[PDB]
């Protein structure tokens, strides 16, 4: 359509005004004395949020030129959100500081590209320093402290995650779900569980548990449909003659087959449970091989050329116990050899390192976890749904932070870590004066998260900043108790991944915005 | 679209204005001197309501920022409505009081999050105190008193429910329906009744009752269709030879089968009634097993491998009498063993405790009630439909209150109970001054339901509040007779569930609203 | 109630206490205290109170029974 072009300072002023609008909404949610932002949803009740990425996504400014600036800073919150779950507000606050100070240098006549080169040079140097200050976190105490800080000082959320990471293991996956009651709960399942029910209720040999339990069973894994008992016969003769209970895995079971199985179980000839294969296509086939590796069995398929009629009792895996519900199937403790399990785990794990789809990478993480370790779900307890949504976001942020803390270690929280790295990098210079100004613009911006937390508390940011900078190592301000002290001892610990990610993403988006000469946008 | 962002006090003032608009409409309907609210319906006549949840749902404020506040307080009325049917006005009145007082503390410079932590601490402590003051209600007198208070001082509604709960039993379900006439009626059915009619009118052996009655019959339960008499023959020979009347249950009956049955009954060979199975799918199958457990019979199905042709007279259950209409089927007094009935009831009852769908939980409640106890329907009598709708809402509220009263006991009504708990909790303090202010904001809000009932009466709320607080135990004001006295003796009793639910839901929604810093909403 | 409202206290509680009290018991807004008003020194002439009530009622009566008002056009 018709395009209106604005040039020079006029474009930059409108661009900054939009950045300032989005940043101001995100800024109010920083630190513990930070307040919530309410986002109207067109259908349903308004959502009260303290997560910056949610606030940033919703805000679209009406003015065309101003909106373009707001959309560009929305990228830092989203990118930080994706790479490491928390750090979305710190990233936006750092980005706003670099743009505001950088625009002043452009007004002073500094070459914008030279400033961008200096800001990148300072950003790279700070990342190396943050790696040096990083201290590895593996102890439960540190995991609980990072969880509590990520959940806005919620100790219960921190300890629940520390306990869960305890039981599930490094391979194990922890998940967040809406809770049944006011109280938070943690459910951990070890062994092979998957979300498929009993085919008929007639198999129920524990009607007081509402379920089927089978003691030391053989397990049969079949490709395609079980069309008839006519395929099944020699295996049925063999298993019955041996005497053990049995679990039938197949992609479906036909009426003749299911009805005959019910007649045999009911009248006592063979003790048999029948369940459906999990998911669809290639991942169903893959998970069936993983189930076979766990049981120490063979997958019967047409591709390998295995008739169901030519299977024997050597070709069935085994487990210590199996338990099955109307929704869920679970297997306790395989006969599969541990070395074979680890070879198959190593295969699956190597494909995680190749996983372009993050959504499917999670599904690969579940397959490793079911084979080795356990999957836990955290019930999020709230009186009302509005409280449930904010409750879950805090729990999710804590799980994301705890995972990053194990991966890259921990550094002092409260923005003390960035104040420390800027102090170390003071002499870092650049080829030209404009690069030197760019290095300083980035160094001054690093103080902005600390100042904003203190401003949200109601303390004057300048006085606290100077005291913290004067102090050395982990000396910092506890915003909650409004007292100075050692941050790591006080328990204000934040991951080195979230701190580094926020700096890198903020610098990237900010450097491009300072260089902008003209803005082209559709006519109002 | 374009979003307008308001920050700080400007956002909170607009947010409070919306809360005040919704609350004011709900407030007029509190207590016995409370007046009705009329809600225009776009098609049909306007609805006159005294239930707050209905008024809250309809109100949507035109101003975008104000509407967001109104939508958020609509949650407390709806949530209280769902968990326990009554208490929707008390919840909204408490929520408005906490928000108005809490916003003043935020204006005084109190940390909003610290206030929320204190309000939650006071809310938890009060709930424990309300459990202590709770006195269990099981006597008919108390059940009638809670029913009368819930129906806005309607004694007839209270006694009808006391009598109904009497006959149906704890397992029994009481239901509310539009009444045939000006007078309210109560119909209680014991035994196995279900809503399916006679297949043909030719079976009518009582044409002066318009119906079929069969004395000491065998009952046959079949899966699928009865296709032919060719399946039926050996059972028909056996039953006729034995000589007893018979009731045929199946999912359908084909023309050849139905016509042959009519020929046999008409000409006197066998006395047989035929009826269709209730509902569809799995719950039809489940209810057919429950019917078999009651009759002391066997369900004939393909899954168990039971041919209709291979059934015998040992495989049929029996009842003392059966009676059937054009709409409804009812069975009087089974031959099924009581211990087997209780085992099957225990199975069904255990699945109630697992029931995620509340709608289907009610359907599980009916199945327990048909097997043990009875289902009653209360006819709601009114001259006009407008009066019918308000009449039924009061009857429904009384049934919800009576159910809660048996479950969690009763405490003094009129808001005297909350005044009492606040007085006990006066010393409860918090870690910081802001938490202490938050505890007091909640303690002062607890007086608001008592004050609003008195204000609706036209009495000045302040004077009565002070007299009630000065009095001890159940000393309280009877708003109707405008006289002070013992509330439990006066008969103003309300459930401990409804009182506790109103406090918990109000505190949850209110605490989040006080913390709001900014509001983002679509441009007008 | 207006004397009490202007001083920032609750009109209803003070009005009830004075109403319940006997004779000159009343609330001195200045000292924020209730006492015998004659002793406390808050004395007003009888004519002042009688005249106020009589004149106020007269305007109220004319007010209630006014059936027309004629004014010049804006
Ligand atoms: N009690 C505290 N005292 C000082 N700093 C804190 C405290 N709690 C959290 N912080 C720090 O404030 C920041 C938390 O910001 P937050 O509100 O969680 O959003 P985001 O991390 O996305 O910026 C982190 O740097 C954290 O270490
Ligand atoms: N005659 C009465 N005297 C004093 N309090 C009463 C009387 N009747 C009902 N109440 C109390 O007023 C409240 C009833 O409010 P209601 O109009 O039924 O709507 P809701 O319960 O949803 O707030 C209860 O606390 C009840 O105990
Ligand atoms: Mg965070
Ligand atoms: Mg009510």
């Amino acid at each position: 359509a018709a395009k209106d072009v604005k040039f020079g300072n006029d474009a930059r002023v409108k661009m900054l005004r939009g950045v300032n609008v989005l940043a101001d909404a995100v800024k109010v949610t920083l630190g513990p004395k930070g307040r919530n932002v309410v986002l109207d949803k067109s259908f349903g009740a308004p959502t009260i949020t303290k997560d910056g990425v949610s606030v940033a996504r919703e805000i679209e400014l009406e003015d065309k030129f101003e909106n373009m600036g707001a959309q560009m800073v929305k990228e830092v919150a989203s990118k930080a959100n994706d790479a490491a779950g928390d750090g979305t507000t710190t990233a936006t606050v750092l980005a706003q500081a670099i743009i505001t100070e950088g625009l002043k240098a452009v007004a002073a006549g500094m070459n914008p590209m030279d400033l961008k080169r200096g800001i990148d040079k300072a950003v790279t140097a700070a990342v190396e320093e943050l790696k040096a200050l990083s201290v590895p976190c593996s102890d439960s105490k540190a995991i609980a402290q990072v969880g509590t800080i990520s959940a806005n000082s919620d100790e219960t959320v921190g300890k629940l995650i520390a306990e869960a990471m305890d039981k599930v293991g490094k391979e194990g996956v922890i998940t967040v779900e809406d809770g049944t009651g006011l109280q938070d709960e943690l459910d951990v399942v070890e062994g092979m569980q998957f979300d498929r029910g009993y085919l008929s209720p007639y198999f129920i040999n524990k009607p007081e548990t509402g379920a089927v339990e089978l003691e030391s069973p053989f397990i049969l894994l079949a490709d395609k449909k079980i069309s008839n008992i006519r395929e099944m016969l020699p295996v049925l003769e063999a298993v019955a003659k041996a005497g053990k209970p049995l679990l039938i895995i197949a992609e479906d079971v036909e009426g003749e087959a299911l009805a005959t199985l019910v007649v045999n179980t009911m009248r006592g000839i063979v003790k048999v449970a029948a369940v459906k294969a999990p998911g669809f296509g290639d991942r169903r086939k893959a998970m069936l091989q993983d189930i076979a590796t766990l049981t120490g069995g063979t997958v019967i398929s047409e591709e390998i050329g295995m008739e169901l009629e030519k299977a024997t009792l050597e070709d069935l895996g085994q487990a210590k116990r199996v338990v099955i519900n109307k929704d869920t199937t679970t297997i306790i403790d395989g006969v599969g050899e541990e070395a074979a399990i680890q070879g198959r785990v190593a295969q699956i794990r190597q494909q995680i390192e190749e996983a372009t789809s993050d959504y499917d990478r999670e599904k690969l993480q579940e397959r490793v976890a079911k084979l080795a370790g356990g999957v836990a779900v955290i019930k999020v307890g709230a009186a009302t749904e509005v409280e449930m949504k904010e409750k879950k976001a805090r729990v999710e942020d804590a799980l994301h932070a705890t995972r990053a803390a194990v991966e890259e270690g921990v550094v002092a929280g409260g923005g003390v870590a960035l104040i420390r790295v800027a102090s170390k990098l003071a002499d870092l210079r650049g080829q030209n004066e404009d690069q030197n100004v760019g290095i300083k613009v980035a160094l001054r911006a690093m103080e902005a998260p600390l100042r904003q937390i203190v401003l949200n508390c109601g303390e004057e940011p300048s006085v606290v900043a100077n005291t913290v900078k004067g102090g050395d190592g982990n000396y910092g301000y506890n915003a909650a108790t409004e007292e100075y002290g050692n941050m790591i001892d006080m328990g204000i610990l934040d991951p080195t991944k979230v701190t580094r990610s926020a700096l890198q993403y903020a610098a990237s988006v900010a450097g491009l915005m300072i260089t902008t000469e003209c803005m082209v946008t559709d006519l109002p």
